[PDB]
């Protein structure tokens, strides 16, 4: 009965890589036994997955639970206090900061809003940080689908259709 | 008769900054006269303002006319040759090297083909440019509009819609 479950858990098995920064949400999944909570952690799993695949495309790292205040004492970066956004990826080179961000979104217009409301939550901190002598370069990244580099596109939208037979209900 | 030209020309002197990326547009613009003419260059300009926006933005160089080739030669940075990729905009910061590239499209699917063909040239380069010791980070900007910070989006409308007037026939 219903092993779109543990065909789920195959897949993501097989084809989410080993690497330590997708280790932690594919532990996640791999644990959940239960179909809401396997599912639940799916979705977090897909959105990671497109946001490391952001990370590597733009040689960011990746940031999972850390402001940008946070961010910046990691970088040993002085500044006064900013907003506390929460950007996807990151990357310092010299005195320029790269802030990532990353969302898909397939309505054309449910996207477009997300693209400023995203590229306005990063610019707001430009002019603090450039006070600081960091020049901010923000990249949003909008994707209309989650493929990926690293896992052949066919499987991810098996991957996807697969939750959706699971949500039904 | 059909001062939509002369109103354009006149927004144009008035809107459009005497930044020195843009002057050169700018007074081709203004230097038109025939109806056709004075069209065409309005669509560069629009194409350029959007451009420009970005560089900006992204605090990158603007480039018109230059290769890749070119341009590392402009860096200092020696290079193998490439393919003549056209980037809108560009910014060296220590090995890494940001290609920017800008488009508006307003076809959700004629704009997500449009952001991977640019997506697409850009990453091409990257292994290459690698094996030289410059990280390429691309930055793709896809606008569903042609708004900028600096012209009231209000202007940017009348603007784009001037031209369509004028287009008729």
């Amino acid at each position: 009965m219903e092993e779109y479950v543990s065909e789920f858990k195959d897949m993501v098995r097989k084809w989410v890589p080993e690497w330590e920064e997708l280790s932690e949400q594919k532990n996640n999944v791999l644990a959940q036994v239960k179909d809401r909570a396997i599912t639940i952690e799916g979705l977090k799993l897909l959105s990671m997955l497109v946001e490391v695949d952001s990370c590597k495309k733009h040689s960011c790292r990746h940031n999972t639970r850390m402001t940008v205040n946070a961010i910046l004492r990691e970088l040993k970066v002085t500044c006064p206090t900013l907003p506390d956004v929460t950007p996807d990826g990151y990357c310092m080179v010299g005195d320029v900061l790269i802030l990532l961000e990353v969302f898909v979104r397939t309505s054309q217009e449910a996207f477009e809003k997300k693209y400023n409301q995203d590229f306005l939550k990063l610019m707001q901190l430009s002019s603090d940080l450039k006070r600081q002598n960091i020049t901010l370069v923000p990249v949003i990244d909008g994707r209309s689908s989650y493929y990926v580099e690293y896992i052949p596109d066919w499987v991810v939208e098996r991957l996807r259709w697969l939750l959706l037979k699971l949500m039904d209900g």
